[PDB]
């Protein structure tokens, strides 16, 4: 026979956005990223922010706390590109974003001129 189930139970598509591309320059290797989910949650129901690294150079070992909070702060970062995908989903909702952060090498001295 044919036992198919469409499943009338679905989740809401939330729009997760970190903000924009961030660029740092040594020695400064620290950067803070915030997750913005719309619509915004009430005073009771709060969404969870789960950060993760999917794109990273071999030079980087990869050390992050999946930003258990809404904001993620990295350190001891070296020159290179890093992509942090924050997956924010709820009981009847699901969403995720993407933010690329580039780290410029320590350029002792000016550039222009």
């Amino acid at each position: 026979g044919s036992s198919g189930s469409s499943g009338p139970r679905t989740v809401k598509e939330l729009t997760v956005s970190a903000g924009d591309n961030l660029i740092i320059t040594l020695p400064d290797n620290e950067v803070e990223l915030k997750a913005f989910v719309a619509p915004a949650p009430p005073v009771e129901t709060t969404y969870n922010y789960e950060w993760n690294l999917i794109s990273h150079p071999t030079d980087y070992q990869g050390e992050i706390k999946q930003g258990h909070k809404q904001t993620l702060n990295l350190s001891q970062l070296s020159v290179g590109l890093y992509v942090f995908k924050v997956t924010v989903s709820s009981e009847n909702a699901f969403g995720e974003g993407f933010v690329n952060v580039t780290v410029k090498p320590a350029r002792s001295g000016p550039s222009s001129g």
